[PDB]
């Protein structure tokens, strides 16, 4: 299986029969994961980017029962070895120090490495938890602080002896990261931020499990890693850190095949078989895309941008605009990137940085997807592909309070028959392999189901037909017809939906990014006057009841005057 390369140049073969079932949001995969740990055996294998030691898997808490650390904490009592690796930052606020030093303080069976050492901008970015080397977690969701949400995606919090806690997210856990990054880690149970008048902002995620065969392919993965890491420093060549060996509910049969981004310097060999997968699918999808993605930096340039997926995207709606066919792409991305930043003045180099290679994908430049789409087909654009973010709204101090949802996951969906789950951006940093570590899975369906596309019958895959629509589902908020999800009416009802809400939000918070904001100059006399939030509540109260669900059209022209790119290489934002 593993003496050489397989489909997509991947290190593993796909596994036909395989076990999978997706998690949207943090509140179901955390408490899989927990249940999982409970019943290991023999190992547990971690990886994270970042793992806050006393986060909660199963909340709200009223005990130490499902805090992370106490939960490997017991079962390393109970013989099992906990074999941890951890990204060391430049002490970003991660603390990956503070992690280890908890970790391994446990209990003797709990093994931390952290890499790299050297100076580097590229990061160990995988989340992955491996039981027994038969059931694996991965997607977008490290064991951290702030990523617990569920469909409520509260905007408040307000309800160590925790036996009558109410609190849904403690301490440091309350967080909302464009309004301050995380501080003083080594204090998890005191706030940061003013619970009584801040409101956090919800976190929107993917996760998936998968059983048997893949797991063990990301259980090699792990240990390739491991006994890698092992070679890079003396401290850990010796028998603390123990070579590791392959061993040789809900949930849906599929076909599964891992996928991985690594280098020389993150695991001594290379790969790129999440980038080769991604191109693969959307060049051979037939009907549609559904992607929901932290980052959207792509169309290259050979120099400052190098990755395809947003030339294949191109390329795709082009052929279907060519020969006359039926073809939508929805893509989903976080109003903002998430960033501290005050984005009533601009939003800070960080913020303008990413911002300004998000719109030079999208409509900005010779480069962009619209640029080259109006290209061939003028204002037709609007019928092939819909960009857009996630709002919500709750009440605070009296009055209605927005805050966008933050959408950190990273999935593709194709045709209602294929999904792809993990860590990986779409940017060069995830998807060329030579830059950070990243895994994923390609989650391709052999059972269907009977369901429709443009109208005509269509047998739909049932792992990716489920995600797909619990997607639209919580994002379009009964009565609403989600069979078909390209067919006209329902893509005008999208269109609609995205465009009604997106003006709602605007005249009752006025809040950004916005297209009534293109350039700083306007942006500052914009958010000098209040919104009618608080300036009438009752009457904002009464506007926001004809919002429905959460989507919001993704504003093309939000400081489009600006140039918004000192000396960081340019390869840190892409």
């Amino acid at each position: 299986d593993f003496l050489q390369l397989h489909r997509h140049d991947s290190y593993a073969p796909p596994r036909p029969g395989t076990l999978a079932r997706w998690f949207v949001n943090g509140a179901g995969y955390f408490a899989a994961v927990a249940d999982a740990i409970l019943r290991a055996q023999e190992e547990i294998f971690i990886t994270d980017w970042w793992l806050s030691p006393e986060v909660y898997l199963k909340r709200p808490a009223h005990s130490d029962d499902w805090r992370l650390d106490i939960m490997l904490k017991r079962k390393a009592e109970e013989g099992v070895r906990v074999s941890i690796l951890l990204f060391k930052e430049v002490e970003l606020g991660i603390n990956s120090g503070y992690s280890k030093r908890a970790l391994m303080l446990l209990h003797p069976n709990i093994k931390v490495m952290r890499h790299p050492d050297q100076v580097t901008l590229w990061a160990h970015h995988e989340k992955l938890l491996v039981v027994d080397q038969v059931v694996a977690f991965l997607g977008g969701l490290d064991l951290a602080y702030g990523r617990w949400d569920d469909l409520h995606y509260r905007l408040t919090d307000l309800g160590p002896d925790l036996s009558h806690n109410q609190f849904f997210w403690l301490g440091k856990d309350y967080s909302n990261l464009i309004t301050k990054d995380w501080v003083q880690l080594d204090r998890p149970f005191e706030d940061f931020i003013d619970r009584e008048t801040t409101p956090r902002m919800p976190w929107r995620d993917v996760g998936v499990v998968v059983h048997g065969l893949p797991a063990r392919d990301l259980a090699r993965h792990f240990i390739q890693r491991w006994n890698f890491t092992k070679t890079t420093k003396a401290k850990y060549k010796t028998p603390t850190y123990p070579y590791l060996l392959p061993k040789s509910p809900g949930g849906q049969c599929t076909t599964v095949q891992v996928l991985r981004s690594v280098d020389r310097w993150s695991a001594g060999t290379l790969e790129n078989s999440i980038l080769n997968a991604y191109l693969h699918t959307i060049r051979e999808s037939q009907h549609f895309l559904y992607i929901e993605n932290q980052f959207f930096i792509s169309c290259s340039d050979g120099r400052t941008v190098l990755n395809k997926v947003g030339d294949e995207i191109v390329d795709r709606i082009l052929k279907a605009h060519k020969q006359g066919w039926c073809y939508r792409v929805y893509v989903l991305l976080p109003l903002l990137p998430g960033f501290e930043g005050d984005i009533s003045t601009g939003g800070g180099n960080s913020i303008q940085a990413i911002l300004h290679f998000t719109y030079r994908t999208l409509c900005r430049g010779e480069y962009s997807i619209l640029h080259r789409l109006k290209a061939a087909m003028g204002t037709a654009w609007r019928d092939y592909i819909s960009i857009c973010g996630l709002r919500t709204h709750g009440e605070l101090g009296g009055h209605p309070v927005s805050e966008l949802i933050y959408i950190h996951s990273k999935v593709l969906i194709a045709d209602d028959r294929t999904v792809i789950i993990g860590s990986a951006n779409i940017n060069d940093r995830s998807l060329l392999g030579k830059r950070d570590s990243e895994l994923a899975v390609l989650i391709e369906d052999t059972e269907t189901e009977p369901s429709l596309m443009n109208g005509a019958e269509y047998q739909a895959g049932r792992f990716a037909l489920s995600l797909r629509k619990h997607c639209f589902g919580v994002i379009l908020g009964p009565d609403l017809d989600l069979r078909d999800p390209i067919c006209d009416d329902f893509f005008q009802l999208w269109q609609d939906m995205a465009e009604s809400n997106a003006n709602i939000y605007e005249q009752i918070f006025r809040c950004l990014p916005s297209n009534a904001t293109r350039s700083l100059r306007t942006l500052r006399e914009y958010v000098a006057v209040e919104p009618l939030a608080t300036v009438s509540p009752p009457l904002a109260r009464s506007e926001l009841t004809q919002v429905q669900g959460h989507l919001v059209h993704f504003p093309l022209k939000f400081l489009e005057d600006e140039s918004l790119l000192g000396m960081i290489p340019l390869e840190v934002w892409t």
